[PDB]
């Protein structure tokens, strides 16, 4: 009698827990057991579906992020290791898809609240199992050049990035060992996500991320936005649309004057019930 769903976007997979009134107690141990591929259900993170006001009432949220109303849908995102929504902006597509398909939300256009702020979404097509969702990821700020190892552009998409377009990089060359590097500390005093990518060839780009601390880890929403921004800017365009090939598949970034949008697939594989006894005995 504990409702859940299992979904994924490009790469990352999520367990969704509908909990409008935030009655569930998401201990670190419960999240970890639920994310364990053998002992639980297996996921990169848990997305508890609630509202910002309910989250703030139950202690999950202290004060509201700027732009997030007490009545907003709220994606209470937890990493497998109990920890809370690292900067990526991940989870929003699958979250939005869940809202639509489960009938919690009837409109194709609505706002997803999150720790990092409001994320307006557009649901282009929605079926039970598949959806095509656009996330308004926010203003992307180009902020000057920097070296890495590569020479790129500091792009601010809620958090610092350094996306590096390399004309002399191929898709095969991009199979380089960029797990666990060097960047200028004065330019990024509080660390930086480092993207490395091919030159825009026919509206498309191939990239890989190395997010701060977590190492080379899966797909990065905001980092994908940073990558496309830097690629457009290298072709002389402050705004445009690029397909971005990322580990797991492809997504489409749109940059406007005001903001940026990330558009990609979402899949919901399963829906059902966690056993109540199992939930209790998990820490």
């Amino acid at each position: 009698h504990m409702i859940f769903a299992k979904g994924h976007g490009t790469q990352n997979d999520f367990v969704l827990l509908p909990d409008v009134d935030a009655e569930l107690v998401l201990t670190a141990a419960r999240v970890a057991a639920l994310c364990d591929r053998r002992k639980g259900l297996g996921a990169d993170g848990v997305l508890r579906v609630t509202t910002a006001g309910a989250a703030q009432a139950v202690g999950v949220l202290d004060s509201l992020p700027e732009g997030v109303r007490v009545t907003d849908w709220y994606m209470d995102y937890r990493n497998a290791d109990g920890s809370a929504a690292q900067m990526c902006g991940n989870g929003v597509r699958v979250f939005a898809h869940y809202l639509r398909a489960s009938g919690l939300e009837v409109r194709d256009e609505f706002v997803v609240g999150s720790l990092a702020g409001p994320r307006p979404v557009t649901c282009h097509h929605v079926e039970a199992a598949y959806a095509d969702v656009s996330v308004d990821m926010g203003k992307a700020n180009r902020l000057g050049a920097g070296e890495a190892v590569f020479h790129g552009l500091a792009v601010d998409v809620g958090n610092p990035h350094l996306a590096c377009v390399d004309s002399q990089l191929t898709v095969d060359g991009l199979a380089a060992l960029d797990v666990g590097v060097s960047f200028d500390g004065a330019q990024f005093p509080d660390g930086v996500n480092v993207e490395v990518l091919t030159a825009p060839v026919d509206g498309a780009v191939w990239m890989r991320v190395h997010e701060r601390g977590v190492g080379e880890t899966r797909s990065c929403g905001t980092g994908t936005v940073a990558a496309a921004v830097a690629a457009l800017a290298a072709v002389g365009s402050p705004t445009g649309t690029l397909t971005v090939h990322v580990p797991g598949g492809e997504v489409v970034v749109t940059v406007t004057d005001a903001t940026s949008f990330l558009r990609g697939p979402s899949v919901l594989v399963a829906r059902g019930d966690l056993a109540d006894d199992w939930w209790n005995a998990m820490g």
